[PDB]
């Protein structure tokens, strides 16, 4: 992810076939002509797309412009949290289903993984970043705590930006509950929230691995339901 001071993010495309997918996906549902009313709804919750962009002198060098989500946040506190059962897609080969599992084996049970979070801390004018290696340590017994550290400016727990965050998760959740024509492995949401009462983004990113379906994405509302009730669970902290 590159910052632009203009309010975007650039993101590189991945390796074929991972990011000429993310590519074919935002196409999709940016389609200027696209009056199917379930990508008209998904586009709340993506970043704002605007085109695919290359250098000037650099053809060859893809990239997205994606609207940067944290851009009107003073000192944003970000997370961003993988979802689903499985972050191996239905082509994957052994090999790979056996990567991906091996990568974070609790996907099947817990239903999301912290990727990373980046928190503001007022009284030491700082931040703290938490890694994969962070998110991928953390179990059952750990996970509540594992995402509370999020909510943490270091004097209050936040369960306003807590609240919120189960108010814009339960949106997504009915987006989900609503459509069957396409299924989401190893996408992301990231969440945002003012670190300098109830300001918050929630938004569903990296879509490498998003595949036409005839059936309800089980897998990511079972994870969005989770996170949901550990989220609801934090409140009573
Ligand atoms: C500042 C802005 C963003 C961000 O803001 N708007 C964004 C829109 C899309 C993406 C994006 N798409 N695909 N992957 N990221 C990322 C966006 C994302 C971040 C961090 C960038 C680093 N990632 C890594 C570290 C854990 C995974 C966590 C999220 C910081």
């Amino acid at each position: 992810i590159l910052q632009h001071p203009d309010g975007t993010v650039l993101k590189q495309l991945q390796p074929p076939p991972r990011g000429p997918r993310e590519l074919e996906f935002y196409n999709m549902v940016y389609a200027a002509d696209c009056f199917d009313g379930v990508l008209l709804e998904l586009r709340k919750y993506l970043p704002k797309y605007y085109g695919i962009w290359s250098p000037p002198t650099a053809p060859n060098d893809l990239y997205l412009k994606l609207e940067d989500v944290t851009h009107k946040f003073n000192k944003p506190c970000i997370m961003d949290v993988k979802i689903g059962q499985k972050s191996y897609d239905p082509f994957a080969s052994s090999e790979k289903i056996q990567q991906q599992v091996s990568k974070y084996p609790l996907m099947e049970e817990i239903g999301f993984l912290v990727l990373g979070m980046r928190v503001y801390h007022v009284h030491s004018d700082s931040y703290e970043t938490e890694n994969q290696h962070y998110g991928r340590s953390l179990t059952k017994e750990t996970i509540k705590d594992g995402v509370s550290r999020f909510f943490h400016n270091g004097y209050c727990l936040r369960k306003d930006a807590v609240a919120a965050s189960i108010q814009k998760i339960e949106k997504i959740l009915q987006w989900f509950e609503n459509q069957k024509q396409l299924n989401f492995y190893a996408s992301s949401l990231l969440f945002v929230y003012e670190g300098s009462g109830g300001e918050v983004e929630v938004r569903m990113i990296d879509f490498a691995h998003v595949f036409p379906s005839n059936t309800i994405d089980e897998g990511y509302v079972y994870g969005l339901k989770h996170l949901i009730s550990v989220l609801r669970s934090i409140l009573d902290n």
